[PDB]
Formats: structure tokens, C-alpha cells, sequence
């Protein structure tokens, strides 16, 4: 449901995600990362699957953040693929891939993989 | 390099990606998969990092497709993270994560990881 | 150090890992998984990097479990790549890839990715 | 299929893997990488699942290499998870995770993911 996702979220690393989920399955917002070559907010764009889900199943969603804004250019993009679980303590569990632009030779070391969990605070 | 991301791309599996790259890093288009629980085109939205690149680096980009359209709703989303390379033979090399919405019991086995290489050929 | 790794470990899913770390960097043991197509123990084999690590850095290690024993054959193999952190509450943080043997056509859906954290109980 | 895993393999990067497959699922050998902070051969140990396969499935296998030998100690370990396919042109298709030992601060960026395809060519 767009509503429950829409809000301010923070993860275990201390980063901020402000997102608005549109009725058509769209997600737009700003991301603030507590770590890496990142300063201030960055635009985020993604999609979520408005599931009929009568199973107590999480909603599958994903978003990209290219790390370039008017103050910094990290030359990298992170995609998060995860599941949103609501209820009283709503969480978004994810796994992410962070690709940095590289030369052909160094492409084998371009992607980092990891996992983040977001806890919601405000709508 | 430059506007070269915009176009129609195909991966090893036969899927098609039609993207438009906006001047401030936005990516919009449609995706049609050749494999999996999917049918027709799907809306995709992403971002690419416009940058200086004296060393011939690729352009970092990424996009998401929630597999729900007017025909199917696979209850999943794939994100592709990768980089575009130009030249006579442009290509987008990516690694993707596909997450399906599971119940708590099955969360351990919710995410598939893989890799696709797209060319305009 | 071989010693601290050697012992009984359990993860958030409730699986057992009994391992003995050899001085040469070898790891052998039995794994008992609380989930998936698995029954009773399975042989595990891996390696760990006997780091001089004066930084409070984790020890990098990895191991494979092919899921075939005398009672079941799951036709799959899981590799865990992680870091061992000791101290009073020693943990092994990992990320894993689970590949199932597939036909050529279905190879794009052969690998699962996830992450497990093990808490130690006994040497 | 059968003992065909045993041999000398090479991946796209030019690395070499020499493995021996034991009858009860063990894998032993050496690995020499062509890229990264590595020098010479390294001990590898793994497992492969010996099975029935009426549908022409690959053989699931996996192995670990801790990048420490008498020459270097990169303080990391790579695990390859994948499957072997036989036929006139045998290949081992894998996805790998490389974890480096970080301090707590850097744990988020400790693991590289990638993919290699090995052939006896
Ligand atoms: N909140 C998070 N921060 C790190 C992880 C994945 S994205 C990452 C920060 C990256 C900042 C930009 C960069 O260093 O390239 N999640
Ligand atoms: N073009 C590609 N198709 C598969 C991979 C990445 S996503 C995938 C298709 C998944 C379809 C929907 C599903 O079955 O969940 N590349
Ligand atoms: N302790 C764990 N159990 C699951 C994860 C990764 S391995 C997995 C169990 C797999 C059992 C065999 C199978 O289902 O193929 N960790
Ligand atoms: N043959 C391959 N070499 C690279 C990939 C997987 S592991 C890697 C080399 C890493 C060397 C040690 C290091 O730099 O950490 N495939």
C-alpha cells in the first residue's frame, strides 16, 4: 500500500530515506547516507509492487540512488532490492549492490554487496 | 558516453530494455523480459551518474522494475546495478538482485542474484 | 587464530555448525541446517586466512556444504564468505550463495543470496 | 559429467584452477589468480554434489580460497558457488563473494560479488 511505505526511514547505519510512494507503483525521495563518499541528500527513484498479498507477505520494492548531487560526485549507484513489512513496527529489509564506474580491467571489483534494514519513524 | 544510453538494448536471454536518459541523471523507459513470470512491457525508473571520466570509466547506473503491470503481478522487483560503456560496441554490464515477497518463514530464500549484459545488437 | 573459530556455532535460523580450524588454514566440520531440503549433518570444508591482524579486523573465512549425505540429496551447494570477530561475544558474519544444479535454460534462477550471523556456544 | 571436473580450468580473466574430485564429493587442488592482490598458487578445498540428473542439470559445487600463502596474505577469502556442465565443451559457471577482513567501521563495504566462467580451454 503506498501509504505505509511513504515516510521517513532510517537504517542500522544511521542513513535517512524520505520517500513518497505513488499510487501507480512509483517511489521518489531523497536519501541521506551516513557513510561513503556522500554529502547531503540525493534524489532516489524506484518502484514497488502493489501486491494483493493476503499472506502476511512483504511487499517487494527496489530503488536506485546515483551518488551525484550539486556538492559531490561519487561516480557510483546503489540499488536496493527488498521487502517492506508493515504492522506496528514496519521494516524494509534489503540487500544492495553498489557499482562504481571502472576501467575495463578493473571491472571485476566494481560491485559491493551488503544488506540494510530500515525502521520507520514518521509518515 | 554522452546520450548513448538512450536507445533499445537486448541482453543474453533475449530481453529488451528501451531507455531515455534525461540531462540530470534520470532514467525512464520500459522493459520486456524473455524469461520468468512476466508478460509485456513493464515501467522502469532509474538513475545514472553523469560525471568526469579521464580514465575511460563506465557510467555507473541502476534501475528498478516491479513485476507488476496490467497483465501480471509476479509480486517481485528486480534492481540492476552496473555500468555503461560506449565505443563502437556499447554495452551495459550488470549484476541484479530479484526479491520476491515472502512470508517470514521463507525470507531466507527470497532473493536471486545474477548477471546480464546488454548491447544494442 | 584456529582456536577461537573451533567450536559449536548457531545462527539466527537455528542451524548448527561444528568446525575445527586446523593450523594450516583448514576448516572441516559438520553443518546441520534448520531449513531447506536438508536432514541430519553434512560435511563442511573451507579455509580461513590466519591474518596477522593488529587492527581489530575480522578474520576472513569461507566454507562450502554440498547438500548430499546418506539420507538426502538436495543437489545444491552453499558457500559462506564472511568474517569471524572474537572477543567475549564472538560472531561470524556472512553472506552466502546457494546454487542449485539446473538445466541450461533455467540457469538464470540457480543462485540465492542471503546473510547469516553465527553466535558461538562451546569450544 | 562423471570425473570430468578433475582437470585444469581457466576463467575469462586468465586465472587457473587445478582440481581433483574425490568419489564422495570432495574437491581439492590449487588456484592461481591473474588479477588482484595475489601471487602464486593457493590451496582450495570444496565440495560438489554427486547426484541423479535425468534432466541434464549441472553439478552444483563450491569451493573456498583464503588468499594467504607463503608469498602473500591479502587478508581475504573468495568462495565460488556454481555448477559444472559437461559435454564437448565443459564449463563451470560461478558467482563469487570476496570478503576482506574489515574493522567494524568498514564492514558495510567488505564484500565484492562477481561472476566467473571456467573452461578447460
Ligand atoms: N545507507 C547506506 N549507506 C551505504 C549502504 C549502501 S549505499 C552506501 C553509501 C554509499 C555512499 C556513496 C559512495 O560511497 O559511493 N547503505
Ligand atoms: N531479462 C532478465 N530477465 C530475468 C533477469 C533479471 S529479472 C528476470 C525475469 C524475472 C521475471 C519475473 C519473475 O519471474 O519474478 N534478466
Ligand atoms: N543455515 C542456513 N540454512 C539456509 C541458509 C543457507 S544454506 C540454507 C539451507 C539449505 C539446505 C539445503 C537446500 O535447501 O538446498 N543458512
Ligand atoms: N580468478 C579470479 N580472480 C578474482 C575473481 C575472484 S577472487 C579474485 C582475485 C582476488 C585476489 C586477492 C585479493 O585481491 O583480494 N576471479
Amino acid at each position: 500500500a503506498e501509504a505505509g511505505i511513504t515516510g521517513t526511514w532510517y537504517n542500522q547505519l544511521g542513513s535517512t530515506f524520505i520517500v513518497t510512494a505513488g499510487a501507480d507503483g512509483a517511489l521518489t525521495g531523497t536519501y541521506e547516507s551516513a557513510v561513503g563518499n556522500a554529502e547531503s541528500r540525493y534524489v532516489l527513484t524506484g518502484r514497488y509492487d502493489s501486491a494483493p498479498a493476503t499472506d502476511g507477505s512483504g511487499t517487494a520494492l527496489g530503488w536506485t540512488v546515483a551518488w551525484k548531487n550539486n556538492y559531490r560526485n561519487a561516480h557510483s549507484a546503489t540499488t536496493w532490492s527488498g521487502q517492506y513489512v508493515g504492522g506496528a513496527e514496519a521494516r524494509i529489509n534489503t540487500q544492495w549492490l553498489l557499482t562504481s564506474g571502472t576501467t575495463e580491467a578493473n571491472a571485476w571489483k566494481s560491485t559491493l554487496v551488503g544488506h540494510d534494514t530500515f525502521t520507520k519513524v514518521k509518515p
